Order: structure tokens, then sequence, then C-alpha cells
């Protein structure tokens, strides 16, 4: 399926996007996913009351709340599942999953993973997530790779080292795991191949013609570019600011729509864009140039003053946004200092010493 | 410290409320630290540049830009001298700061020890807080607590275990440790002073803020709700303006709401000389949770909620009061330690809670 959400700083603006967006699927005929989190407005704005399990509303369209309450508790029997087959004698069976409390990156781990597996069920063509439209949505939809990166660093250091046969070995451990007792990266990186494919993740931003609404998506749209988030194009919504919009996000279509009134959706629908192709001719996040031995990334909303660039050995990490994007450099660019790193028409252009 | 912060859909007006209560508080006499984070708003608003490090700005008003990032590669360089002090052969002395990724949850614990180090340092009486002003904003301020429960319904599964009694009924283990190289007291120490101060209305308090928008009233009035089951005080409501027209008084009794003006073109004071008494309404506002010793009852205010989605379970050794997608496990004190529930019922959007 796609995954298709939208970013930006009004709530309620973007979950009447939502909607819209998964109206208008529905009714051509792709299978659709509305999802949200744990908040009154979506129930409301539809009119019905919302379930951790989707409910159907129209023909095509199911409705879905994310509550990490519930999403908790179902993963915890899968943990009680694991804990029995692998352990000879258990330790949190006991432990109720009502009981258990959400901590932070928890919400947005098992949000994720619900969207994974509502994806891989091939039930539908469409999941629309109404999430928090900002960097920490962004954060989890990185996770496939930042979880990547942290693997590919564990197996590094914890084994594939003297650490690794120290302990591998070690006849003081194995007795204590014979007593009471890679897939990850195929896991991984299907969540990486889809994120980095516009015809399977893809964002909008929505934002109103004030100028600290505008300058808040534009960093949100160079934020996504560095965890690879295809962006597709700008909603605009109405507000006491008129402005055309087209110039400060120039490639993308600015597409100005109407509000919802009395719950006459139509009008809306009527004005929303074509958001698979506008995502499929959207920028590209990174390309790499191994014949020039550079780097192009689509940074638009940041300046070299806020952008670093950090070189370790194979590695070339670029922190823009809050984000951090790691480049694991291909033959033609290991090992070649950067000489530089300049912007162009929003690209930074990452060069490397040919001499 | 009183950090203070606001919750509310709006991320703009949430951003003007905070300049506005930093600079009205800073004038009083205050010492001011606003913390923002990664975002184009609040530099802009300020006209100021700002970074990862406090900067006056005014008389008794510093501001400063949590970013993520930064956070993370300082907290790094500690976890390596601690490596140099407590490990025979290093692991991670070769990982660089600059590299690690923030996952979600990392990024809001790294937020919240940041504040926890600017209380600490004594050097401010007031820290304005602008964060993401929702769920999320709870879940991490709830941390202290969380934690906390976490410690303590499975420290004892895993001590007790047939696990865990090998452990310190086994001599792998000690020759074990030393081939490298209470703690419960200090960890349920520094967690429980941030349950002492969460729970103090003069530490911790939040405001919320809405348009007369019904959709964004029945947003607050769940996050209202939310935040009482974290414990943080609500303290009143801030109503900016729209396009609709309503005396929102008795949608938040028993709260002050306090209507404000716009800020334009950079005129802070109509703002700033509407801005209600923080401290004051705080003080006045409804407890949370109040534990009656005399009547043997717990009384959990919880406004905002459906009553049918407030759930009252004992699946373990502690009540679960599950509302708002949170979750209090409730820790009877002496008074009422390891006394049956009788009953309960709801009151004036009280749970009051019979033992």
């Amino acid at each position: 399926a796609l995954i298709l959400t939208f970013l930006g700083k009004s709530g309620v603006a973007r979950t009447k996007i939502a909607i819209a967006a998964a109206k208008l699927l529905a009714s051509q005929g792709k299978r659709v996913l509305l999802a949200g989190l744990a908040e009154p407005v979506l129930p409301l704005l539809l009119e019905q009351t919302l379930t951790p399990d989707p409910q159907q509303i129209a023909p095509n369209l199911e409705v879905v709340q994310f509550q990490s309450s519930v999403l908790l508790e179902r993963n915890w029997e899968e943990v009680k599942k694991l804990e029995a087959q692998y352990l000879r004698t258990p330790i949190i069976k006991e432990v109720y999953g009502q009981e258990l409390v959400v901590l932070p990156g928890m919400d947005s781990a098992l949000a994720l993973n619900a969207i994974r597996e509502y994806d891989a069920s091939g039930k539908y063509d469409t999941i629309v997530y109404d999430g928090t439209g900002d960097a920490f949505t962004l954060r989890m939809l990185g996770l496939p790779e930042s979880l990547s990166w942290y693997v590919r660093r564990f197996r590094q250091l914890f084994v594939n080292s003297d650490l690794g046969k120290t302990i591998a070995e070690s006849p003081l451990i194995q007795p204590l795991i014979s007593s009471f007792f890679n897939q990850v990266n195929n896991f991984l990186d299907k969540g990486k191949e889809a994120l980095a494919d516009p015809k399977r993740v893809a964002a909008f931003l929505v934002t109103t013609a004030d100028p600290l609404e505008v300058v808040s998506v534009r960093y949100l749209w160079g934020s996504a570019q560095q965890i690879g988030l295809t962006i597709g194009g700008v909603i605009q919504v109405s507000s006491q600011t008129e402005g055309d919009l087209s110039a400060e996000f120039t490639p993308l279509s600015v597409t100005v729509v109407p509000d919802v009134t009395k719950g006459d959706w139509q009008p809306l629908i009527d004005a929303l864009p074509n958001f698979v192709e506008q995502a499929e001719q959207a920028p590209k996040p990174i390309t790499i140039d191994t014949h020039n031995r550079q780097v192009r990334l689509f940074l638009p909303g940041f300046d070299k003053k806020q952008v670093k660039l950090t070189q370790y050995g194979p590695e070339v990490t670029v922190e823009a946004g809050d984000q951090r994007r790691n480049i694991f450099l291909p033959p033609a660019l290991s090992g070649r200092p950067i000489t530089g790193a300049k912007f162009q028409n929003n690209y930074l252009i990452i060069s490397f010493l040919e001499h």
C-alpha cells in the first residue's frame, strides 16, 4: 500500500485533509484505511465512534484509531508467547497487558508496527495516516533506517569483534544460557525500501499563507528529505492571510482547497490533487553521481549555516533540521576528502577529491 | 524552578503565548529561561538566532533551543568518559557522537533531562517550555512516574525469578562481571524527585490554549483529562482569536478562561497585558489526585472524557485507571497500602475510589 500522510502546524486542517483524501480515494475504488491517533476530532468530523479495530464507514473506506494502550497490551501477549517458548521459567507472564504504561517512543513504534501489519496484509491500496504532522512523525517514519544504523553498529562491536568471541566461547556465560533457555535486516530493509519509494510512502505539506506556517512547513520539508520521505506537494488552506505560495515551494505544486462546512465534504474532495502523480514527480531526496564523485541532497528550507557535515572513514553524516542522514559512501567516493559542499537551487552538492 | 508549558492544537499561538509569558515574567523580576524545540517560528518571532545554549535577550530573559542531535551527542561524551573509568577494554570509545541517531522516545528523554539540568542549576525562577503541546508532551512529562512504575512492577519479577535467584546463587557471575570493569535506591530517589516536582503546581503547570472552534475545545478538554492522568496540574485556559465567537467559561469550569489578543508586527504588549496570573491560577486549580487517609478514598480529577471510556481494574498489585490513552497505576500510601477497594464512582468530573 501507499502510506499517505500530511505535515503542518494545525491539526484540525490536517485531519480534514486526511478524511477528504481517504473519501476521494475510496470513491475511486481504492481500498483505503484511514488511521488516526487517540484524539477526539477525527471521530467527531466523521460523526462516528472509532475503535482500535478498523470499521467500515463507506465502501472501500475503513477507519481505525491507534490507542497506544491497546497496541501495547496486544504486543505484550506476543511477548508472553515468546517468553514461554524461549524460556524454561517464565518471568513476566504475571504482568497483565492492561497494566503497562506507555513510554515515549513506544507510541511511535507501536503505531508504525500497526501500519506495517496493515500494509503487509495486502488488504489496502492506500493507508492514510493522520499523525502529528511534525518532527515526531518524521522520527517515526525514519525508524527502519534508524534501527538499521544501530543494528549495524551493535554488530560491529558486541559481536564481529574479539568481544564477540570472548562471549561466543566463554564457558562462563554458555552454561548460563544453556540454563533457563539476519532476519532483522530483511525486516528493516523492507521498511527502508518502502520509505524511499514515493509509490509506497509520501507526505504532503499543509499550510496557510501565514509566513510563520510557511517557514514551518519548509523546515519540515527539508527535515523530511533527510529521512528520505518524498514530499509530493503542498495543500494551501484558508486563513485571514492571502498570498500566492507557488514561489515559496518551487518546484512543488501548491493546491488551494476550500474549507469543510456542516459536513459537506464534496468541495474539498473535488479540489484535492492527484497525490500519486505529484509524489512520483517530486524531487528525489538523494542522488549519487559516481562519475563526478558527488552526492546531491535535496534540502529545501536550509542554508549552509544550518547543515553540518561529518566524515568518518567510509561514512558521511549530514545534520540538518535536527535529523541526521548517514551516507555509506560507495567505491567511487569512499576514502576521498570532501572538497566542497555548496547549495545550488535548494540542492546541497557534496564534492569529493579526485586527486 | 516553575516549569510552565502550554497544550493546544495550533503551534503558532502556543509559541506566541510562551514568548509573551516569558517576557511578562521576566519584566516582573523572575529569572526566566525560554526553551523551544527544533523549529523556526520561535527564532523568527524573537528576531533572534537561537542555539543549543542559553542566550540573554532581555533582562532576566534567556532563550535556548533544544536539538535532540546535540543533546544526544553531549550525553554520549559522558557515556564515553564512563567507559574510560569502569571497563577493562573500551567498546564504544570509537563511536562518534556526531553519528548517533535519535530514536523516538530518546528525543523526549533528552529534552526532559535538559530541563532537569536547567532546573537543578538554580539559575532560573521559571522555565517556559514551548513543546509540542499534545499527548507526546504529556508522555514526556510523565516519564518519572512511568519509569518508577516499570522499576516497581518488574524489579521483583526479575530478582525473585528462578533465573534471578541463580544470578545471585551462581559462581559463573562473579568472575563474569569481573571479566570487565543500592542502585535501586538511587534510581527511585532520582525518579521520586521528578514525581514530586510534577505533582507540585509550584514546580510544574500547564495551561490550555484554544479557539472557540468546538473542535479545538473538545481537543483541549481531552488533553486536560489526559494531563490529570499523568499528574500534571492544568491551571487555566487561554482563549485566542478565530472566526468563531463564544464564551468558553462554562466549557472549562472551574478553570479561568482568559481571552487574549493576537500579536501583529512585533507589538507584544497587548498579549502581555492580557495574560493571566499563571502562578495563582495553578495554585487554585483542581488537584489531579488527592489521597484522603481519613475517609480512605482516592479522588482523581478526570474532566473531558466519556465516563464509559474510563476503566478501573486491579489486574496486578495496584489499581489501574485507564483514560485518555494513558494509564495510572495508583501507589497506595501508608494510610491506604494493603486495603482492598470497596467501591468507586464519578461526580463533578472526579472519580472517587473507596477503600
